[PDB]
C-alpha cells in the first residue's frame, strides 16, 4: 500500500497512467520549489537511471539529460550523477551508438568542469562492457589516460 510510484514503475509494472501522474507532481515541485530543491524530482532523477536501462525511449531520456545538465549546471549533480549511472550500467547492457555518443559528450564536459564522477563512469563502461571497435573521442581518450 505504501509503494512508491517509482517503486511500483520499475517492477517487472509501468503504466503511463502512473508515470503521467508522477512525473507531473515531481516537476511541479521542482518549479515550485526550486532547481536542486526536490527531493521528489530526485526520485524521478534515479527512476529514469533505471527504468531506461531495460526501457529506452528517446523523449523521455532527453528530458532526464536535458533536467540534469540543468540542475547541475545550477551546482546540483545528483541528477548528472544519475545519468552517468544510466551511461555506464545502461550501455552496457545494450551499447547503443547515438547514446554513446552523448556519454562521451558528457564526460569531456564534466572532465573539464573539474569533476571525475562522469570519467569514472567511463572508465568503468571500458572495463565491464563487452563492446569492441569503439570510436573514441581522442580528447578522452587523453584524459582517460591520465584518470
Ligand atoms: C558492478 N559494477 C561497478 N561499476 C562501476 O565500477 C566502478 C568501480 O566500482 P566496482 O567495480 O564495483 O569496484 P570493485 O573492485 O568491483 O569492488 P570491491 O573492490 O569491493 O570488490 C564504479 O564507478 C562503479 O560505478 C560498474 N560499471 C558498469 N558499467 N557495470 C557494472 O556492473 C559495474
Amino acid at each position: 500500500h505504501m509503494q512508491h510510484p517509482s517503486h511500483e514503475l520499475l517492477k517487472e509494472g509501468f503504466t503511463q497512467h502512473v508515470y503521467h501522474k508522477y512525473r507531473r507532481r515531481c516537476l511541479n515541485e521542482r518549479k515550485r520549489l526550486g532547481i536542486g530543491q526536490s527531493q521528489e524530482m530526485n526520485t524521478l532523477f534515479r527512476f529514469w537511471s533505471f527504468f531506461l536501462r531495460d526501457h529506452f525511449n528517446k523523449k523521455m531520456y532527453e528530458e532526464f539529460k536535458q533536467l540534469a545538465l540543468e540542475d547541475a549546471k545550477e551546482g546540483y549533480r545528483y541528477g548528472l550523477e544519475c545519468l552517468f549511472r544510466y551511461y555506464s550500467y545502461g550501455l552496457e547492457k545494450k551499447f547503443r551508438l547515438d547514446i554513446f555518443k552523448d556519454f562521451q559528450e558528457e564526460t569531456v564536459k564534466d572532465y573539464e568542469a573539474g569533476q571525475l564522477y562522469g570519467l569514472e563512469k567511463f572508465w568503468a563502461f571500458l572495463k565491464y562492457s563487452k563492446a569492441k571497435n569503439l570510436d573514441i573521442d581522442p580528447k578522452l581518450q587523453e584524459y582517460l589516460g591520465k584518470f
